Parts: C-alpha cells; sequence; structure tokens
C-alpha cells in the first residue's frame, strides 16, 4: 500500500506540473520531492533523519554530521555528466531519510540532468540488479554507474 | 623504515611520559599522537587529509566534510565501554589521516579507556586478523569489536 | 505476485504434511523445498543454477564448481546449534538457485534444527533488517547470526 | 624478513630463466611459482591450504571444496584478454595458499597473457591502490580490473 501510494504520488508530481516547482540540485529540493512522495505515508516525510542506517556493508553518513555533509554536497558543481553523477553519488552516501532515498534521489538526479544537459535517465531500460551493484560500488568508484547510466540517457 | 621509526616513536611517547600531555578524546589529541609518531616520516604528520580514501570497499568520510565530522565525533560521550567503542568506531570511519590512522587511533582509544574506565586494551592478547575483521565490520555493527576487546581490557 | 503464491505453497507444504517427506540436511532436500515453493512460478524451480550471481558485494559459489561444493556442504555435521548454523552459512554461500534461496534455505535450516535439537527459529520475532545484516556478514564471521538466532529459538 | 627474501627469489626466477620452465595456466604451475618464491620461507610453500581465510569482508573459497574448485578453474579458456582476466579472477577467489597468493598469481597471470596474447602487465605503471580496489571488486564485476590492466599491457 505504501509503495503503490508513493508511486501514485510520484506520478501526480509529474502529471500535475508540480515537478516544475521543485528546486533543482539542492537539499531543500530533495526534501520537497520526499515530502511529495511520502507525505501522509511516513511521518518523517521530507525530514532529515536523526538515526543511523546502513545497507550491504556501507554505513551512510552519520546523522550527527549529515546536515553539515548536505551543505557541502548541494554546493557540488553540475557542469558535466561526470560532475552530476559525482554529486548524485555523494547525495546517495548522505542518504538523508530513514526510507525512500532511492526513489526521491533518482527524481532529484533527473532534474539535475534535465536542467544542465537537457536529458534524463530512461529508467525503464536500466537493470535494477545492475543499478544496485553500481550504486553499491559508487562510493569507491563510480565507473560502473557512469557506464550504466550514460548508455541510458534520453533527450 | 617508516614503520620501524614510528614504532620507536610510539614507545618514546609512552616511556618518556610525553603520553601524559596528550589531550584525551579529542581531534587535537589524535593529531598530537599522529604528529608524535610520524613527525619527520610523513610530511602530513598530524594534518587532517584533504584527499579521499577507501579500504575494502568502504569509503571513509569525504574530505569535503571531514573537519565538520570531527567536530561532532569528538563531542561523543565516554561514560561506558560501549560509548567509548562507539566513539572509536566513528573516529575510524572519519579516518582523518592519509596513513597511520590505525596506530594513532588505537593509542587515542587507550587514553579514553584509561581516563574513563581505568583500563586499557591488552593488545598482546588480541589477534590482528580478528581485530582487522572487527574494525571492517564496525561501521555496520560493533558487536564483533566489543566481543573481541571487552574481556581483553586490563587494569 | 510470485511471492504471494510461493507463500501459499509454503503454507501448504506444512499444512498438508508434505513437509514430513522432505529429506533433512541434504541438497536434494533443499531442492525439494524449492520445487514445492516455486513450481510453476519459476521455470528453474528445484534446479541448481548454471549462472553466476552476487549480492551486496559477495559473489556466491561459482556455478562451475557449485555441484561439487554442494556435495561437501551436505556432508557437514549437525551435532550442535553452532554446527548447524555453520552448515546453513555454507549452504547460503552456495546459494544454489537463481532466486528463492532465502525462503527455501530457511525452511531447510528449521528441519535440521528440529531433527537434531527439537527446536526451530521463531522467525516472527527476528528482525528482517538484522537478519539480512547477519547473513551478509556470515561468510566471514557467523557471530552476529548466532547471537540473533540463538535468542529466537522455540520448542 | 620473508617479504624481502621472497622478492629476491622472484628476482632470481626471472634472472635465471627459470620462469620459462613453469607450467602455464594450471594449478600445478601456480604451486611451482609459490614454491619458488617461498620454499624454505613459508612452511606451506606450494601447498594448497586446508584452513579458511578471508580479507576485506570477502570469504575465499572454502577449504572443503577448494581442490574441486581448482580442477575447474584451471580448465578455463585463455584465448582473449577477457577470458584470461576471468580465469585470474577465479584463481584469486580460490586463493589457494595461506599467504603469498597476490605475488604468485600475478606471475601466473603474466605467463598466461604472454603465452596467449604475447603481452604482459606493465606492473610499474599500475597503481597498487587502484589494483587492490579492482581486485576487491572483481568477483562482482571485473570491469575495473580489465580497464586498469588492458591499457597497461606491454611486450
Ligand atoms: N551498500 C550500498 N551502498 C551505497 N548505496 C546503496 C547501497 N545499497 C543500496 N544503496 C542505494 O540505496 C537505495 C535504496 O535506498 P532506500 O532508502 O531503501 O530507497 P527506496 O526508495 O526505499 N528503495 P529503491 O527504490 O530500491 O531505491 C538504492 O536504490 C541504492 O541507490
Ligand atoms: N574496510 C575497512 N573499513 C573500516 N575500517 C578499516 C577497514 N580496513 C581497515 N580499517 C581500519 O583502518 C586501520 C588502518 O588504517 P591505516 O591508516 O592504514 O593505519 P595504519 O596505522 O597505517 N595500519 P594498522 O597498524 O594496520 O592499523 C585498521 O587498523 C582498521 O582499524
Ligand atoms: N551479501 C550477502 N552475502 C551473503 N548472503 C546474503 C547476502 N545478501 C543476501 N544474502 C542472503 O541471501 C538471501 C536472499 O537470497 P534470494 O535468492 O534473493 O532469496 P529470496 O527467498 O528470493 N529472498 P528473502 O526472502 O529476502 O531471503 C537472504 O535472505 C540472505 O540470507
Ligand atoms: N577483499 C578481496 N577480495 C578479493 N581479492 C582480494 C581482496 N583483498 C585482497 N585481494 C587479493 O588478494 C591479494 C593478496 O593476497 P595475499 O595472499 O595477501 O598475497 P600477498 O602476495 O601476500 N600480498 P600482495 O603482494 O599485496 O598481493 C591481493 O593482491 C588481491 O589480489
Ligand atoms: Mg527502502
Ligand atoms: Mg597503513
Ligand atoms: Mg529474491
Ligand atoms: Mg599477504
Amino acid at each position: 500500500s505504501i509503495d503503490e501510494q508513493s508511486l501514485h504520488n510520484a506520478r501526480r508530481l509529474f502529471e500535475s506540473g508540480d515537478i516544475d516547482r521543485i528546486e533543482v540540485g539542492t537539499t531543500a529540493g530533495l526534501q520537497q520531492i520526499h515530502r511529495y512522495l511520502f507525505g501522509g505515508l511516513y511521518d518523517f516525510a521530507g525530514q532529515i533523519r536523526e538515526d543511523n542506517i546502513s545497507k550491504g556493508g556501507f554505513r551512510f553518513a552519520n546523522a550527527m554530521y549529515l546536515k553539515e555533509a548536505l551543505v557541502k554536497i548541494e554546493q557540488m558543481p553540475e557542469r558535466t555528466f561526470e560532475e552530476i553523477i559525482a554529486k548524485y553519488v555523494e547525495m546517495n552516501i548522505a542518504h538523508p531519510f530513514l526510507e525512500g532515498n532511492g526513489r526521491s534521489t533518482r527524481i532529484w538526479l533527473d532534474l539535475v540532468l534535465k536542467k544542465n544537459l537537457k536529458k534524463v535517465v530512461n529508467w525503464q531500460n536500466v537493470s535494477k540488479t545492475l543499478y544496485l551493484q553500481a550504486m553499491e560500488r559508487s562510493p569507491v568508484n563510480d565507473l560502473e554507474l557512469r557506464f550504466l547510466l550514460k548508455d541510458n540517457l534520453t533527450d
């Protein structure tokens, strides 16, 4: 119910035109997206977490310095695909919500790609298995992720 | 060459009593230890890194917010073995030097244990292989590290 | 869809009494469980994989020597809780199917615990988050898994 | 002491021309290299391990089926760079010795590349940091390793 309802909310975000009101490339913009997707579903919708979380051997940015990290991440440049991917990779490492980081930050990435490069990711053609592998590796080396995503951009 | 002299430098730190002048439980204190062990050996002795580093697939705190991270980590409480281990785990994730984090931060840990618990680690009885495993796991769960060290304390 | 239907099959395995005919602690027994759960749902139901697979940075036993590995794994002893967990850990590393290893092998584990200790895991009280973490760690050290499961055995 | 003495033996393996007498692409050939490097230094020189080992959170092939694994791995083809790297990656996962797998298996790799492609790796121009990263990743995805090594091939 939660994930189907948030998918409907994501659809609403685009169909409504409310997507055009989201700040691009900023922490606030990511919060806007998360609040939109999960509002009325998670009580923490749009809110930066205060608890620590991990997945698959990686511990995401410690909540005690997550806000400081986000301030630095949102200032990263967006001039090229490689810069945009690097910025996305650091926002994923920040992982600022208890849940729904993936969906919200992928929308956030698409807005950055669209603003700067006039392209978005064609997610329907991206393997979820290969995407997860590439994201898991990305804090160490974003090569796999860049190869995967660059092949799946659409203008 | 470097490791041999730095081991001599660590013995001098203790045997001279210079160890008693090290600030306990702080970033500055860790820098003091690192400067003492590696002064004249690494030109970055005592200095917070500006480059990014990883080991075993784990990305240590990004250099862009590392200084900010350290300000927070050093304020962590030190009242119990579990608190002190948690603080140590976070200082390891920070990994604030290019090299020599292990040796420096273990001395740092012992000073915190000594101050607050009147105990230090009996490293003589700790397997390096098992210690490395526990440290690698610690960001996700410090159970292995607590299991390894707690009954290896000595007063 | 597949998950809801396989769950129904797993309930039927127990409710029908068919569970009592499953060979305990063997590769063939694991295959019997997988075929029952996934027959008609995955065309590879019950079948040892010929493709390589990975999760979270760990590559499961190479398909080229998987059958050989399974021959050794099923011979492992089941004399104590700790031996049984060790055997379960090796069967998870083998990871013999393309999908459904988790559900099938947890049933397989319970049959081994029941046969040798007259216990099963009370999975209802086991955190999925902590279980996944413990499984991810288990190839290196099964301490987390033993801590988790021993606290959740039932008669 | 052992690392320096083994380097000298490695030096001699090439200086003497004995490298030309080593069996190429086989388990026996790898054991020959390991014995040349470490015979008289490690008591287990040239011997397939009977103990389990791991590094960086990765469990190498279980000793109970390591021999069976090696029988399969040595049969892997060697016709393309990609096949040769895949074979090397599997021999590293097998990790057949207690110690000295890296040095011995890199020599083994060069012999297979030399035989089949008339090239070897120019290890002088390969970053040890990037190499270890690429090795750690290789069981999941050998792209990093292939990217790192292919443009460092020489004759
Ligand atoms: N080990 C890891 N290291 C770094 N990033 C990871 C790791 N595991 C998962 N990720 C990323 O974290 C995301 C999942 O975060 P989560 O907060 O569960 O988002 P979600 O929207 O609920 N699920 P999803 O749609 O699967 O992304 C994945 O899509 C990956 O981008
Ligand atoms: N994958 C990992 N994840 C988290 N921590 C790690 C990892 N690998 C190593 N460590 C920790 O990092 C330390 C090594 O950092 P490093 O900067 O190499 O210190 P060192 O003093 O040069 N070597 P050592 O004496 O082996 O600790 C180890 O002792 C562990 O505490
Ligand atoms: N990185 C890892 N290393 C070792 N084991 C893992 C890892 N990730 C997951 N596992 C185990 O693999 C199982 C999942 O295997 P899979 O074939 O997807 O089974 P499933 O029944 O489809 N899913 P689940 O019900 O979630 O177990 C998990 O339940 C864990 O036991
Ligand atoms: N986490 C890992 N996963 C896969 N392979 C690894 C991992 N860590 C290290 N390796 C590989 O194992 C080798 C080290 O094996 P080891 O038996 O220590 O050999 P060594 O010759 O003693 N050391 P080195 O000269 O550094 O390779 C490295 O060179 C890597 O190829
Ligand atoms: Mg999620
Ligand atoms: Mg070091
Ligand atoms: Mg699954
Ligand atoms: Mg070694």
